[PDB]
């Protein structure tokens, strides 16, 4: 390419006012507050914010 | 290309005014918040906020 | 291509005010509060924002 | 009063593209853009986006 | 009061893409952009965004 | 008061995006980009974004 942009997050401007937050977890999988992420990924597999109970 | 996006995210402005946010799990998987996330795959499986239980 | 956009988000604002936001899970798959997401995938798979119970 | 509001702006989102624009202005008043703006005056005159041309 | 509030802005997004914006001002007077103000004024005049020529 | 707020801006997000931006001015007054801006006067006059030509 010549001016060329993939996989990419510019010009964000975010507030979070929180009073009170509160995680509780056994056994599983929590995934919280993903925000102004960005990748690229040539030939493999790619995932962002993923959560997964067992296997 | 010459000029290109591809999976961008630009130009953004978020609040989020929470009194009380509570997440609570038991053997799952939860996926709570994400924002402004962009991502390109090439040749290979993507998935941005995915969650499964068990296998 | 010369100027394109493709799996691209621009140009957006929110606003979010909850004063109480629960989330209670077992056993399952939860996903909440995705916003301003993009991606592009060439050659495989892509899902957003994919929920499954189990396998 | 107990739970009051008064001259009050909350909960507002807004968007502008725009590819040019011009003002132009000579020997007047010109008042562009005003948005989300607030105020409460007690005994006093008043004016949120007023324009005069002489005296 | 109370619980109050009066000449107040909160819970704002805003967003302002422009590609070009010019002001020209010749022996007047030009107000542009005001966004998200507040102001309370007790016993005495007020004005936000006042544009006014000559006297 | 007990919990009050006047004069007060909270929980602002903005985004602004400008590839050019031109001001020219002779002999007037010119008032340009003015943001969040809060103030409470008491027992005399009060302006925020104001443009007088001559006097």
């Amino acid at each position: 390419g010549s001016k060329t942009k993939e996989g990419v997050v510019h010009g964000v401007a975010t507030v979070a006012e929180k009073t009170k937050e509160q995680v509780t977890n056994v056994g599983g999988a929590v995934v919280t507050g993903v925000t102004a992420v960005a990748q690229k990924t040539v030939e493999g597999a790619g995932s962002i914010a993923a959560a997964t109970g067992f296997v």
